[PDB]
């Protein structure tokens, strides 16, 4: 089976940014998608993705007092095309 | 075998960032991976997902004279795990 991920905790909160930090095993994911809207009466549901090395997110650009339906799963890659990979460098010496 | 996007180049190209952009197959892939890590450090990369719509991605916040690899997947079959839904709401009125 394939968990889903634990300890969704909000850590410090203005009137336009959260900061939603949570738990997962090291490795065992690539990505995290992250769904959120307001629990009242909103158009369109977002989403977010982040790097499954990373176990927090500031949740920015939020309406002043209003609820929100925040929801976050991990992802793993199935059916993935083969890499096209290629080296390139930066400016500066 | 899905087919892999196909010739890597980029664009902009600055001390602190670099504009990747790619040819892949429309109707194919709703996302794409894009990993990239320092050339000299064989240690641990980094996962980057973007939408399946896009050709193009701006690689932000990066070393001056620095090799970088850079790879870039067609994403068509994800396992994502169940929800872990949360009210959180904000500071203000």
């Amino acid at each position: 089976m394939l968990p889903a991920p634990k300890n969704l905790v909000v850590s410090e909160v203005t009137e336009d940014s959260l900061r939603l930090s949570w738990d997962s095993p090291p490795n065992w994911y690539d990505s995290f998608l992250i769904q959120y809207q307001e629990s009242e009466k909103v158009g369109e549901a977002i989403n977010l993705t982040v790097p499954g090395s990373e176990r927090s997110y500031d949740l920015t650009g939020l309406k002043p007092g209003t609820e929100y339906t925040v929801s976050i799963y991990g992802v793993y890659y199935v059916a993935l095309s083969n890499p096209l990979s290629a080296e390139f460098t930066t400016g500066g010496h």
